[PDB]
């Protein structure tokens, strides 16, 4: 599925992610804007032959198994695929997971390179919240 920005925004807010762990709704619209253009089936391999999975591309060495990345900790306990499904929630409840371990979102590349510092509330703007 490919979101609406004000469709996920709303999505996300439902899940919980809205001031969660102190980044507002619009931090984490922006970040799965550049991570993934709002795509929940974008992938994309990296040079360490971990994969990025779904809307905020979680990783695969790390938070998910997908039976291809040797010395993954599945720190999520979830199948890399189960992120790319069109229901954001395990997307969202490994995200959580991942902002929470002490590094926030500077987890995310994108978020750190084209969000942080930046006015994120302008992601959600205009949005039926
Ligand atoms: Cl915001
Ligand atoms: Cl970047």
């Amino acid at each position: 599925k490919v979101f609406g920005r004000c469709e996920l925004a709303a999505a996300m807010k439902r899940h919980g992610l809205d001031n969660y762990r102190g980044y507002s709704l619009g931090n984490w619209v922006c970040a799965a804007k550049f991570e993934s253009n709002f795509n929940t089936q974008a992938t994309n391999r990296n040079t360490d032959g971990s994969t990025d999975y779904g809307i905020l591309q979680i990783n695969s060495r790390w938070w998910c198994n997908d039976g291809r990345t040797p010395g993954s900790r599945n720190l999520c306990n979830i199948p890399c695929s189960a992120l790319l499904s069109s229901d954001i929630t395990a997307s969202v409840n490994c995200a959580k997971k991942i902002v929470s371990d002490g590094n926030g979102m500077n987890a995310w590349v994108a978020w750190r390179n084209r969000c942080k510092g930046t006015d994120v509330q302008a992601w959600i703007r205009g949005c039926r919240l």
